[PDB]
């Protein structure tokens, strides 16, 4: 059982989202990211209970990674699904803010809107180890 | 004296280059990367420095990462100062593919199109300790 559910966009995060697998786990934390962990059967349901079972849901807000949930009202792209997930099952969701521009809520489907009230951590080319630190200190 | 040093474009490469750093000091090389090992002083010859002192030359090709390099021919894009640099010196040049296209030779100045035939690593979002594998086996 992972404590770390690393959601992130292929396109524009896969980097970033293996950047904060490496350093979670040097700190002592199970994560769970699709490329390392996503293993044999029908990955939708893989994937939904991978986010039940992580403590720490940890999202990657990449620049346009909330684009494909737009209008995604039957909840069908990925990240979506994950994040309703997240929010559905409570859990410590750690936003992690990468050149992300914060939406006015009403674009995103009502089902994911509450996840832009999580406090989220911006990622600091500059002070990379500092982003790190704190990431860690938001994690349960 | 690092025994690696990173060149990458800020606005494509940046979390690549951090994430080839982190990797590669696991495994014993000492790495400078700028925003960790770039410090007080005139940062052109703190640079070109670095880069003469490092045996290798880790060079993240990211979409586009040569772009700026092209019709540069006063030398004034930093990329393209540190490969010139890195080919000047002889260092052990190891370009790191990450959806970089390949361009014409005749497309870039004449003083760095060498970079082209040296071999490039492959970055596989689905096999990273695999390519970090082959990446410690280029190195010197
Ligand atoms: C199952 N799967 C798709 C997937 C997995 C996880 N996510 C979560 O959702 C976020 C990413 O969302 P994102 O929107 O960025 O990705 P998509 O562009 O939607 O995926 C579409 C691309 O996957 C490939 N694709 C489609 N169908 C299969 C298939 N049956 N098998 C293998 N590849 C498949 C196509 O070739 C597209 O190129 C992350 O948080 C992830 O956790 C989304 C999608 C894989 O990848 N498995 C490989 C690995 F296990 F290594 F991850
Ligand atoms: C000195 N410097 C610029 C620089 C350093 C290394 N490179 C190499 O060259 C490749 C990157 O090339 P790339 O084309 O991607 O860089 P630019 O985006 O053009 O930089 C332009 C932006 O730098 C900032 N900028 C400008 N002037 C200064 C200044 N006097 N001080 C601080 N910031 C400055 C503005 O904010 C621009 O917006 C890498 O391989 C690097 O090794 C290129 C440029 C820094 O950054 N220092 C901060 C740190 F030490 F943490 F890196």
């Amino acid at each position: 059982t992972p404590d770390v559910f690393i959601s992130y966009r292929r396109n524009s995060g896969s980097q970033l989202a293996s950047l904060l697998k490496v350093h979670l786990q040097l700190h002592g934390f199970s994560v769970f990211i699709d490329v390392e962990k996503l293993e044999a059967g029908k990955f939708e349901d893989k994937l939904i209970q991978s986010v039940m079972g992580a403590r720490n849901f940890v999202l990657v807000l990449s620049p346009g990674a909330l684009d494909k949930c737009m209008q995604d009202h039957d909840c069908k792209d990925w990240v979506h699904k994950e994040i309703v997930t997240a929010l559905s099952c409570g859990k410590n969701i750690v936003p992690i803010i990468d050149g992300f521009e914060w939406p006015e809520p009403q674009v995103l489907p009502e089902d994911m809107q509450a996840v832009l009230t999580f406090n989220g951590i911006k990622w600091s080319h500059e002070y990379q180890e500092a982003t790190i630190e704190k990431i860690i200190r938001f994690l349960q």
